[PDB]
């Protein structure tokens, strides 16, 4: 099924007939499909097309176990596949690309209707591969945690250049990227070239806004740990990685966020003559400038069709509604530069993105890990708030129509109809019953006030009834809800917290140094690189040596070993085959002293026959 | 000993901290109103201030009864779940602040009641009034000529209701079920420091003077006095030997009780009996099979000297 679709969407055929012999070209094409991104597999590099051209000891593979790995999990051969995990290198490598590829035949099975239990099983090997991919790097944290990190950032040249960490993101695997070992590592590519391991954010911020205070801080050596993406002296260097390291890349962000809102909210508040003010044209600047930045996202990404790329860049929901209120912002200005009442209404587009900008302070406040579970809380709530939503507006329109029709009898065809049905009711729900319009006096001579409408007693009765079911039910119900469904929410939001972190550093990574109000500084630096450089990859891996290789390698097979040991010590004495182990031998010890006591028979009769005889 | 130190372990109890700056406030409020106006009405402000302080201070006065002061405690734990929630409704409320000054008032000048107008009547929305007569006020038409709507305005109830939404349904919900998840941790915890607090209370009461702080001034005096021409001319049993004695023997029995009492439970637990049987019967299997090989060539060996007899 799968090398069908890789040669259709590849040379478009159709079905290919059954005789078909799959070359390893062809396997490779299948790997990069699954895999995704920018995963090009050592079978489709140019050397090996050569090979197997010139071919159909440079004939065995170096290294054959990966490639029976990727052989058995392809065709769902699963206790095959564990053996060859466990006899081998690179298991780290191997348990994470299992898991990926399980996951993707999964998908891929699902949408070709092939039947349940393919999908089902290949979703059980996944979770069973990354599985053991979380007990290999904890029994790696156990023994060396140093040599645990350069397992997890090593630039492993057999699966496509990538390391241990980017795979299980792209596997997605949650419980790799919450470990105590990947935490604390992506907490060493946050500090960047910083060994300011206390009190973080207060030295960071004071660097920030008063430079000389960078001199004061204490910075790693050149040879601690050098994670980077392709391979007075001293204070320039202090400067520039201070100035690289993307803790304080977010923190110059945020400052020029915080910087940006506090500005947009004077020009809104405060009056805005014909001519754009001052402090008006530095906010104009902030969003066009981010709008470059947001562009720079979608073509400097992984996949290669730009179609691809929009599609990875949609992903990301905090992204994509960047975009979107840049546009607005932008009609808003159009409308602003032009004779009111254009302005007028580009005004009010204005206060419209004030709505926006500060909601995505909640994402900039996601980086603290108390706020930023508290989010992700948030956002789950209301997915059950949604239900409460439908609910209450059948109660709240059935209270609004039955109101707006008994009081107001002889109305004509009108919009404010609509609205009065929405108005009135949807306020009692917050507090204020308008006790005035409850049961106004009526039909009596106060003056004379105005005869009573026909059945106007019923619209005192009716909104009993719908202030019960609204505020001491359905409200009385969201909250039966948002406690029965915060136990497993915190459980899952403090992981996808922890997960999302690696997005978190790798993006601010690759963003530029200056803030977006001074990002086109660094753009035109970017376009003049990318132009001049062609007249005249991602990731912080480690990049090590051949001998650190084979280090790394050795401390990694004895990882394997010493969890298949204890793996078969935790069995072997637990009480389960405790009991197990000791009922078997008892079931054969009584065949045996039945046997004991018979023979014991036969020489007791031949000891009484001897006596008889001696 | 040093002076710092003393400061340093004096600062770490968190009340007599806030008591002294009280006491302070209190001293620059007793100047001003000793002044004559306008200064008194300040020191008359200040003295204002000050009673809420000494009117909350009567929650440490309750945090010596077993039931109100473990709750306290747990309000004061609880206090962190509502500064992450009170910087979360003040990112919404800001929004539709600003959202309503700017949209309702479109020819404001530089003023601070901007701020004013921003935070105050969003604020006051999320306690029961709505203020209804400001939420969509009749304008654009003659009923006295009303003056025209504001362009824009049909926006101020729409991001009202979602403001309305997000606010008195979502996270006031939200923090009843935080304060409800994390109260039994609160309550265990609140509970255990309680119990543990109680000996800084016997002890600061043992040490404090007998008269009242109306009347400490004479124990004051008393203690310089005293102070004085003594310098010139916790609470322990201090046993003799005999009860140290009988005290240590006591201790020793404890001890082994203890240990004993251990191994008694280590070597009577199902696991260690399932352990010491299965390494038993193993032993077991290897003898059957020994003395199954050894009395067979008995029987054999009788056979044969059977046959000789
Ligand atoms: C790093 C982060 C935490 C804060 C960075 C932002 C502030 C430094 C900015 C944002 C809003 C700015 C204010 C916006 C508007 C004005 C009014 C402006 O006055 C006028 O335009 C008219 C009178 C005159 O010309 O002085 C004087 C500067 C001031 C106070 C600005 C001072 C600098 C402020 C506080
Ligand atoms: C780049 C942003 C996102 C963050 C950094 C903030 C500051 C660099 C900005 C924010 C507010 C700015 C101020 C806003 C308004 C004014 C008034 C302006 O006054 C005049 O131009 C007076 C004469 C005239 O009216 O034309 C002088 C610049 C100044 C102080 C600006 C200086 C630069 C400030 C402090
Ligand atoms: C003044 C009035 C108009 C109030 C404004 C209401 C909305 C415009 C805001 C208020 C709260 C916001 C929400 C707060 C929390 C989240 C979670 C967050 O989403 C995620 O983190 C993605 C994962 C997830 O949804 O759990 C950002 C979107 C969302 C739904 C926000 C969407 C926009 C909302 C509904
Ligand atoms: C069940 C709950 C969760 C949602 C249902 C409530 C909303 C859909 C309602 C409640 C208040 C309504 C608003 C109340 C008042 C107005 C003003 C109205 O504008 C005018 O009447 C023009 C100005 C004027 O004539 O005074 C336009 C509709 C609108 C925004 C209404 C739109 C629909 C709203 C937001
Ligand atoms: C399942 C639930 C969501 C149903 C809710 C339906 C109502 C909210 C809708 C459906 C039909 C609507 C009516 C359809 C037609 C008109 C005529 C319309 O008249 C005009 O616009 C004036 C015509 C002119 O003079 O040009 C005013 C709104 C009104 C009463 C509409 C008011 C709102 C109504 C009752
Ligand atoms: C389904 C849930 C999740 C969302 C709620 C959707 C509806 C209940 C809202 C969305 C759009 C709203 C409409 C948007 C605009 C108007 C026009 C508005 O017209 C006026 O106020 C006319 C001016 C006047 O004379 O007062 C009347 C309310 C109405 C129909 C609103 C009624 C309530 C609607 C249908
Ligand atoms: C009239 C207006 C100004 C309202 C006043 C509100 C606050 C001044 C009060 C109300 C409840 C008080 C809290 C109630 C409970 C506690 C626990 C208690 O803390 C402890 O006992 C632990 C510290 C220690 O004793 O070492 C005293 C602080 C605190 C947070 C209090 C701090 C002051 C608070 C917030
Ligand atoms: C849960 C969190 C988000 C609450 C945060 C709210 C506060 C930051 C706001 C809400 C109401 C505000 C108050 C509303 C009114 C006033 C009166 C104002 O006094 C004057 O303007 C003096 C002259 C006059 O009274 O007209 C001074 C600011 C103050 C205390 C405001 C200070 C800031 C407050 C306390
Ligand atoms: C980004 C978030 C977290 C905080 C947003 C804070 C805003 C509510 C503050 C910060 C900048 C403030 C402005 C900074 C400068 C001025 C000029 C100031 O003008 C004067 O003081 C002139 C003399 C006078 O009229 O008193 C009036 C307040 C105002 C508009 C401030 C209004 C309130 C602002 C917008
Ligand atoms: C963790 C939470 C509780 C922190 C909340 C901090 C801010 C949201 C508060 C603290 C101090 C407040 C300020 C204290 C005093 C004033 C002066 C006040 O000025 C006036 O009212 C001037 C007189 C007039 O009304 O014209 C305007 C609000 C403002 C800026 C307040 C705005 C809100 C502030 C910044
Ligand atoms: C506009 C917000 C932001 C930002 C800032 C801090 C954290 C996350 C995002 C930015 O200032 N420029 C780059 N991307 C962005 O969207």
């Amino acid at each position: 099924h799968l090398v069908r679709d890789v040669k259709k969407r590849e040379y478009p055929k159709g079905n290919l007939p059954p005789d078909y012999r799959i070359s390893l070209i062809d396997i490779g094409l299948v790997i990069e499909y699954l895999m995704g991104g920018a995963y090009r597999c050592n079978y489709t590099r140019k050397r090996f097309r050569t090979l197997y051209h010139n071919l159909f000891e440079i004939n065995h593979f170096p290294f054959p176990f990966h490639e029976l790995m990727v052989w058995a999990v392809l065709m769902k051969r699963q206790k095959m596949a564990l053996f060859f995990w466990q006899h081998g290198e690179e298991a780290m490598a191997k348990a994470l690309v299992a898991c990926k590829l399980c996951k993707a035949m999964a998908h891929e099975a699902s949408e070709n209707d092939m039947v349940d239990d393919i999908s089902q099983e290949l979703n059980h090997n996944s979770r069973d591969f990354g599985q053991l991919a979380v007990e290999l790097l904890d029994q790696s944290y156990k023994q060396d945690e140093q040599l645990a990190m350069k397992l997890l950032t090593y630039e492993l040249k057999n699966w496509s250049n990538a390391t241990c960490l980017q795979l299980a993101v792209a596997a997605k695997h949650r419980d790799f990227i919450a470990h105590t070992c990947s935490q604390m590592l992506l907490t060493d590519m946050w500090m960047g070239r910083l060994r300011m391991r206390k009190n973080s954010g207060l030295k960071v911020i004071l660097g920030i806004l008063l430079p000389p205070s960078i001199l004061s801080l204490e910075f790693k050596n050149k040879d601690d740990m050098p994670y980077m993406t392709q391979a007075l002296i001293p204070l320039g260097r202090k400067i520039y990685e201070f100035y690289n390291a993307p803790i304080v890349k977010f923190w110059f962000y945020t400052l020029a966020y915080i910087g940006y809102l506090m500005l947009f909210n004077y020009i809104v508040l405060v009056k805005m003559e014909r001519w754009p003010s001052t402090q008006e044209w530095i906010v104009i600047s902030y969003i066009f400038t981010l709008g470059i930045e947001k562009m720079r996202e979608i073509l400097m990404s992984e996949p290669g069709k730009l179609l691809q790329k929009v599609k990875v860049w949609l992903q990301e929901y905090w992204n994509v509604t960047d975009l979107i209120a840049i546009l607005l912002f932008s009609v808003g200005m159009i409308l602003r530069l032009q004779d009111q009442p254009f302005r007028s209404d580009g005004r009010v587009i204005y206060c419209v993105n004030i709505i926006y900008w500060y909601i995505r302070l909640l994402d900039i406040f996601g980086v603290n890990k108390y706020l930023g579970p508290y989010v992700m809380m948030i956002g789950k709530m209301m997915i059950d708030m949604m239900y409460f939503v439908i609910i209450m507006l059948v109660v709240l329109m059935s209270f609004g129509v039955a109101r707006q029709a008994i009081l107001f009898p002889n109305e004509e065809p009108s919009w404010k109809l609509a609205k009065n049905i929405f108005y009135m009711p949807y306020w009692m729900i917050y507090g204020e019953v308008f006790a005035d319009q409850i049961d106004p006096p009526c039909g009596q001579n106060e003056i004379q006030l105005p005869p009573c409408k026909t059945g106007a007693w019923i619209v005192p009765a009716i909104m009993a009834c719908y202030l019960l079911v609204a505020n001491i039910l359905l409200v009385n119900l969201l909250i039966a809800v948002f406690n029965n469904t915060f136990f497993e929410v915190k459980s899952i939001s403090n992981q996808v917290w922890k997960f999302q972190r690696y997005q978190l550093i790798m993006t601010f990574h690759e963003r530029p140094v200056l803030p977006p109000p001074l990002i086109i500084f660094s753009h035109m630096t970017m376009i003049f690189q990318h132009l001049c450089c062609r007249w005249r990859d991602y990731g912080l891996k480690l990049f090590i040596t051949d001998d650190e290789l084979k280090k790394v390698h050795d401390f990694e097979e004895q990882c394997i070993e010493e969890y298949f040991r204890e793996k078969d010590d935790r069995f072997n004495s637990s009480n389960d085959e405790r009991i197990r182990v000791t009922s078997e031998r008892v079931e054969n010890m009584s065949m045996r002293l039945e046997e004991v006591n018979e023979r014991e028979h036969s020489m007791k009769a031949s000891l009484q026959t001897v006596d008889i005889r001696l």
